[PDB]
């Protein structure tokens, strides 16, 4: 019965033969400290003793990163804003963004930037925050959330896995290697990944997540396909179910939430109802990309993975910035559409669709910056007006908003009722109770050291890397198929290959990667050419109100149209405006003097908006804000110096569903693999035949720019286009014989 209790400032108290934490420092036992009672009654007693500001502080979540002071050699101290957030704003939810790794010798604390911290230092930092939390009047604990950390970027000491779509490829491939079928995948691969991440996250006291993403990659021009699992809703549904079961547990409360003291990481699933179907792929972080469109009528299909995650008891939901355009209200009086505002502001979306229609009984966490920067559809409204609209729309905690004053001022003005703040407070405290943090909110920094990156954990990651690789093309030469490689030979490498690691498999290696200014050795005479290639955006120069860029008529107009609920188009989104005209710096709607641009530097990712359809390697080589790595020109030189292109092996990182266009000559390679992040050891283990590739594509690939521009943003595949798919969902070759 008795759970372990740790208390670093408040006192433990003996009652009825059991021990309890005395968090309000009166000395005797309140029902909220009494872990023998059901959680609703602990909540009831806690919210009853709370001041208004104390309850409003729960409705904020903000970045709280570890810092370093250059003078004791301590990394993992509290940042500048730690006292203000906790003691003035009364916050208990935080976003932890530091890279966790072992720092190189010679590294002191620099200036700004988010410092790298070790597992033990990270757990020390979060413990120190928990200590300051327990030091609050009622000793309510804190919750840390974080974005993903366990994936290779083609993190730190966390065990490295392929990206999300790599994990789906491995799941589908493994189902295929047993059943001969690739539908919803073998979820043991997903569970095996989530078991490692859960243990490592929990070990540093990181008990909550911004994610995972249930978004569907049905629009290939969306830069965020780099972190989607698949374009298929049914496979997404299966992956979210498995993630929640494994990371949150299978023990559901009577409120229907998978929350126990054995919950390792509570998920804040994103981005509800589905961030996938972005018009022209433009992302609603930016003002030109507010709109989500549903030409194929698949609004219901996109929230299907959220249904599955809600039914498995996911703890939290983050709505996206997007504005649904002309979307029929689900379970609604006919002819009714959802508001043309961001999802977090529409009561019909958050309370109506999410809670009433889909049955979600947890709390809602806004995407970051919706109040100041991305209150889409509320451009003329003020900050307090936007805050009231989101809370009253059904959002319980605001990310990136740290001014609790605004919430209290709205209550004293009867713009938010005390019933609403009480209802938010109940929902935000419920998971902290069930997760057992009122009993023990601390972690052992030395066990983090023994957990983060454990040998067996990295092995599961290595296995998943090798199983995620997808063989798309393996030509049959007169000597047999190109892959697996034969033992020995002269190998030319181009791209992100580490020469000595390729030499290590018994090959003589010529390195085509030379600094600019040197000669590149010719690939003539090579038995094998290995090219590891990808494309990246390069849009950091974008400026919304610059007449050279965002306001350049030679860059065209923004076709996106969003009619306000007032009947007049949103600024810059009438279907005829310059690309930059939707940014607040240009339209200046709203209560502020000369507002900064929200879109400058496209700093979250994505291409120049007028280049978002250029996913073909030939197009991307010529584009302003795309780059092919290594350059396609160099790849084409290389493929020609060897003459027989059947000796070229292309490993492609499809960060987005890039298009192998016939004009580029890439299809002429003897082998083509799709990789989703892996060590060179794992790629070489498969190339040389120690393991056979078995991954299957979790999204379709097109062969023409025309197919990209023609496909429905909300529809998977390319079967409705004239040119169709180059490779379908579920496709993947293996070694035979
Ligand atoms: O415009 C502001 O910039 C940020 C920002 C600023 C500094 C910094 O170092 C990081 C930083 O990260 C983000 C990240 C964002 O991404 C969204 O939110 C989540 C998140 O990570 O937070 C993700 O889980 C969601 O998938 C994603 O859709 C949005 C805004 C900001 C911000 C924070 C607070 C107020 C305003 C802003
Ligand atoms: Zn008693
Ligand atoms: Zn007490
Ligand atoms: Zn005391
Ligand atoms: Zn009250
Ligand atoms: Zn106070
Ligand atoms: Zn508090
Ligand atoms: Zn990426
Ligand atoms: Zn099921
Ligand atoms: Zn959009
Ligand atoms: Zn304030
Ligand atoms: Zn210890
Ligand atoms: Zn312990
Ligand atoms: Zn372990
Ligand atoms: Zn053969
Ligand atoms: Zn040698
Ligand atoms: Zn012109
Ligand atoms: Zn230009
Ligand atoms: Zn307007
Ligand atoms: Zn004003
Ligand atoms: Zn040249
Ligand atoms: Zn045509
Ligand atoms: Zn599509």
């Amino acid at each position: 019965e008795q759970p372990e209790l740790e208390a670093r400032v408040k006192e433990i108290i003996e009652v009825d033969g059991y021990q309890f934490r005395d968090l309000n420092d009166n000395g005797e036992l309140d029902p909220y400290e009494d872990w023998r009672l059901p959680t609703p009654e602990r909540v009831a007693d806690l919210v009853g003793q709370m001041s208004l500001v104390e309850k409003s502080g729960l409705m904020l979540i903000n970045t709280l990163n570890a810092a370093c002071d250059p003078q004791t050699g301590e990394f993992g101290v509290l940042p500048a804003q730690a006292d203000n957030y906790i003691n003035t704003q009364h916050m208990h939810r935080f976003v932890f963004r530091n890279v966790v790794d072992v720092r190189a010798e010679g590294v002191e604390c620099t200036g700004t930037g988010t410092p790298v911290v070790s597992p033990a230092e990270a757990a020390t930092f979060t413990n120190a925050v928990q200590e300051m939390s327990e030091a609050t009047r009622l000793g309510i604990p804190s919750l840390f959330k974080s974005n993903a950390r366990n994936h290779i970027d083609p993190a730190g000491a966390f065990s490295a896995f392929p990206k999300e779509a790599g994990i789906a490829a491995a799941a589908l491939g493994e189902q295929a290697r047993r059943t001969g079928e690739a539908t919803t995948g073998d979820m043991s691969v997903v569970a095996d990944f989530a078991d490692v991440m859960g243990e490592e996250w929990a070990s540093i006291g990181l008990r909550g997540m911004y994610g995972y993403m249930a978004d569907l990659s049905t629009e290939p021009r969306w830069y965020r396909t780099h972190e989607t699992f698949t374009e298929d809703a049914y496979l997404a549904a299966e992956i979210m179910e498995t993630l929640v079961q494994t990371l949150q547990g299978e023990e559901l409360t009577d409120n229907g939430l998978a929350l126990s003291p054995q919950t390792r990481v509570a998920l804040t699933l994103k981005h509800f109802p589905g961030g996938g179907p972005q018009e022209l792929g433009l992302d609603p972080h930016y003002a030109f990309g507010k709109a989500q469109v549903y030409p194929a009528g698949r609004f219901e299909e996109h929230f299907l993975p959220f249904q599955a995650a809600i039914d498995a008891g996911v703890s939290s939901i983050m709505p996206y910035y997007g504005v649904p355009v002309d979307v029929p209200v689900v379970g609604g009086e006919p002819g009714e559409t959802y508001p043309h505002t961001g999802f977090a502001f529409s009561d019909s979306i958050v309370n109506g669709l999410l809670r009433d229609q889909l049955g979600f009984t947890g709390y809602v966490n806004s995407a970051t910056g919706i109040i100041n920067d991305r209150a889409w559809g509320l451009e003329g409204n003020t900050v307090p007006e936007r805050v009231a609209a989101a809370i009253n729309g059904g959002t319980d905690t605001l990310s990136g908003f740290s001014d609790v004053s605004v919430i209290t001022d709205l209550y004293e003005a009867d713009l938010i009722s005390e019933e609403r703040i009480d209802l938010a407070a109940e929902r935000l405290l419920e998971p902290l109770f069930d997760m057992g943090l009122f009993e023990n909110p601390y972690v052992d920094p030395d066990v983090a050291t023994a957990t983060v990156g454990a040998d067996d954990h990295r092995a599961v990651g290595l296995d998943l890397q090798r199983k995620s690789l997808v063989l798309l093309q393996n030509e049959e030469t007169d000597e047999g198929p190109v892959l697996p490689l034969k033992e020995g030979g002269d190998v030319y490498i181009l791209g992100d290959f580490t020469e000595e690691t390729v030499e290590s498999y018994g090959y003589e290696v010529t390195n085509g990667n030379v600094a600019e200014g040197e000669e590149r050795p010719s690939a003539a005479g090579s038995d094998y050419v290995l090219i590891s290639m990808t494309a990246k955006t390069n849009a950091g120069d974008y400026v919304s109100d610059d007449p050279s860029l965002g306001l350049n008529p030679d860059h065209g107009t923004n076709p996106s149209v969003i009619i306000g609920d007032d009947g007049e188009p949103l600024p810059g989104l009438d279907g005829q405006s310059l690309w930059g005209a939707a940014d607040v710096c240009v339209h200046k709607e709203g209560h502020e003097e000369n507002p900064s641009c929200t879109d400058n530097r496209l700093r979250f990712g994505g291409a120049y908006p007028w280049e978002s359809s250029i996913l073909d390697f030939t197009g991307m080589e010529a584009a302003e804000s795309w780059e092919v790595v290594p350059s396609l020109e160099t790849i084409q030189e290389v493929m020609a110096e060897v003459e027989d292109p059947s000796k070229v092996i292309l490993h492609v990182y499809f960060r987005q569903p890039y298009v192998l266009d016939e004009e580029s000559g890439l299809r002429d390679a003897g082998a083509i693999l799709a990789g989703f992040g892996m060590t060179d050891t794992a790629l070489m283990d498969v190339l040389t035949g120690a393991y056979a590739p078995q991954g299957k594509l979790p999204f379709a690939l097109a062969g023409t720019r025309e197919a990209i521009i023609e496909q429905d943003s909300d529809r998977p595949g390319y079967d409705e286009t004239e040119d169709g798919a180059l490779y379908p969902f579920g496709y993947g070759l293996t070694y035979e014989d």
